[PDB]
């Protein structure tokens, strides 16, 4: 496989936010995502601190601690699924991901297709991260919790 | 500023440094000690080094990892030990912790000589993940870890 972007990147809110999908992915510990072979893509978003990010953040930093929920809807066919992105790293750093069935997935048409993919992002304050807000070393205040959506056409698992 | 405490520890593809600095005010409030009540703000400053063998990118804060503390007075033989957060200031994110020093009601914690301890778990444990696959998999975790220090603590410099 190779690595697909999924529309544009957004800069919003002090990140640059951009999804991509590749072929599916074994991850550890087993059995807290979707199995490889039991997949046809992993979804991933890939959200970095911007310069003069509010919340403290250097330029290129991971963004941790997002609560990352997904939506993704097939426009020809009606199908809908939704989920949650995982913290994980792979040899390039970290990100947020999941295994997704398409193909294999027979509870829906999630099929080869045009696609609408909606990210709902919360900050990190909703696991309970912390900041620093006294006058000598404190940060802005966290972004209230907002959508970014991206229009994407399927062509099949990366092979 | 900040203070550095004793000498820091590569490991693990990690670079882990301690350094103190005054009480500051944490939000989200009630877990954070209050920095009326404390006379330090100790940090973890953990990144990764070069060729970090899970992944991560050179310079990177290394997140979920779980750290608790222990800070013993050497001349006074007083220790105490807690958990340092994971959060953000105008520096960037760290692990860190509001510490009552000559303000902790049991005594001991003054001026003088200290040795401070870190033990510190993988991001595992947190519920973390990481590719194992040919193409983009890293390796395996570090088991749980201690790493010590060695310090003067010359007074709160708030
Ligand atoms: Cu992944
Ligand atoms: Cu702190």
């Amino acid at each position: 496989g190779g690595e697909v972007p999924i529309g544009d990147p957004k800069e919003l809110n002090g990140m640059e936010i951009a999804a991509v999908y590749l072929q599916p992915i074994e991850m550890e510990p087993r059995g807290i995502d979707l199995a490889a072979s039991l997949a046809d893509i992993h979804l991933e978003a890939d959200i970095h601190a911007l310069k003069n990010n509010p919340n403290g953040f250097p330029e290129g930093f991971w963004m941790p601690y997002l609560t990352i929920a997904y939506e993704l809807k097939n426009t020809d066919t009606g199908a809908i699924k939704r989920g949650t992105l995982m913290p994980m790293v792979a040899d390039d750093g970290p990100h947020y991901g999941a295994n997704i069935a398409m193909e294999k997935d027979k509870k829906g048409g999630f099929g080869v297709g045009n696609y609408e993919l909606t990210f709902y992002i919360s900050n990190p304050e909703k696991q309970g991260f912390g900041r620093h807000v006294d006058e000598e070393t404190g940060v802005g205040k966290w972004f209230e919790p907002f959508k970014v959506d991206y229009k994407f056409k399927y062509t099949g698992t990366p092979k």
